[PDB]
């Protein structure tokens, strides 16, 4: 009774998946490894809950990750790979290959100090590659919850990671759901309700890598009007020609004598519009995030400087000029 299945552990399904543990619960319903005993290996499987919602988001996500399988190409490797699909117990029932935690709990990790520019350089690299492969033509797949919960590392003890849950997914031109996009990675032009293409994802995978390093959120609003004031405090009043065009500008700011753009009141107080310099915040000439990084190898102010510019490519206001995945790969950031 109710949305959900049957935890037990212990318990083996068609005398092939012997059920051992549970990962995680989601929106969506829960995950668990098994044993698959038929193809000798270790499985997780996403069992989507009983309503109608999350089944036909499942039904996508299907669709969409077999659509990747037919693609003869090494970077399809950094999605997450679904080995088959069926119902049971009245339940939709994905299989996907086993990976390891999340990069949020790599953060938790280390005590929320971030990992290193090296690391963050790599999970950038890889990350850079996947959405690269999501803007392939035939595919041009918008994931719409790119956070560090669904960024996954494949081994505990290795760098290389792949992306997860294509249930919030779409494909360039649908607007399907009410509400894309984790708060903290909320692209601006999804806050001002704007049309969004995969340019939405860059904006995501920008805020991911400053938090990887600083080891926490870039913005953290506790709601919308606090997501675009904290975006503002670092990038500025968005472009007049952007919320000129945008159907939800006026709740966060006002056309003003000149044509201009002004902020709307606190109610009840955030520093002033580009303030929050993204140097300090990053520390490019104070030894790195919080002086944590000083005399540190590999942690130079040239370096911060490669990072630091790439991820102002990734958070620009403009979703026409934002990086696109194959020229963010050209950036000196990887320069070898
Ligand atoms: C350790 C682990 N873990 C995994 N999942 C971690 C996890 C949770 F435990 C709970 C909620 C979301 C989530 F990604 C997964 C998934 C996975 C899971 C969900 N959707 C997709 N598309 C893939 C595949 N392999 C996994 N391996
Ligand atoms: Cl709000």
């Amino acid at each position: 009774r109710g949305s959900h299945m049957i935890v037990k552990n212990g318990e083996k399904w068609m005398d092939r998946y012997e059920i051992d543990s549970l990962i995680g619960k989601g929106s969506f319903g829960q995950v668990v490894k098994a044993y698959d005993r038929v193809e000798q290996e270790w499985v997780a499987i996403k069992i989507i809950k009983n309503k109608k919602a999350f089944l036909n988001q499942a039904q996508i996500e299907v669709r969409l990750l077999e659509l990747m399988n037919k693609h003869d190409t090494e970077m399809k490797y950094y999605i997450v790979h679904l080995k088959r699909h069926f119902m049971f117990r009245n339940h939709l029932c994905l299989v996907f290959e086993m990976l390891s935690y999340n990069l949020y709990d790599l953060l938790r990790n280390t005590n929320f100090r971030g990992v290193s520019l090296n690391l963050t350089r790599k999970f950038a690299q890889q990350m850079c590659t996947a959405l690269l492969f999501l803007a392939t033509p035939e595919l041009s797949i918008i994931h719409c919850d790119l956070k560090p919960e669904n960024i996954l590392l494949c081994n505990p003890k290795r760098s290389a990671i792949k992306i997860v849950d294509f249930g919030s997914s779409c494909q360039l031109g649908q607007r399907i759901y009410q509400y894309i996009q984790s708060r903290f990675y909320r692209s601006p032009e999804v806050l001002l309700g704007m049309p969004y293409d995969l340019a939405i994802d860059m904006w995501s995978l920008g805020c991911i890598l400053v938090e990887m390093h600083t080891g926490e959120p870039l913005f953290s609003g506790a709601n919308e009007v606090d997501q675009m004031n904290k975006i503002v405090e670092v990038l500025g009043i968005p472009p007049a020609h952007i919320l000129d065009q945008a159907p939800k500008a006026r709740k966060f700011f006002e056309k003003l004598p000149d044509g201009t753009w002004n902020l709307k009141k606190t109610k009840d107080e955030y520093k002033p519009p580009g303030t929050r310099k993204l140097h300090n915040i990053l520390g490019v000439e104070t030894g790195g995030p919080g002086g944590r990084r000083a005399g540190e190898s590999g942690h130079t102010v040239a370096d911060y400087l490669k990072f630091k510019d790439l991820i102002l490519r990734m958070l620009d206001y403009d979703p026409k000029t934002r990086i696109q995945p194959y020229y963010a790969l050209q950036h000196s950031f990887f320069k070898k």
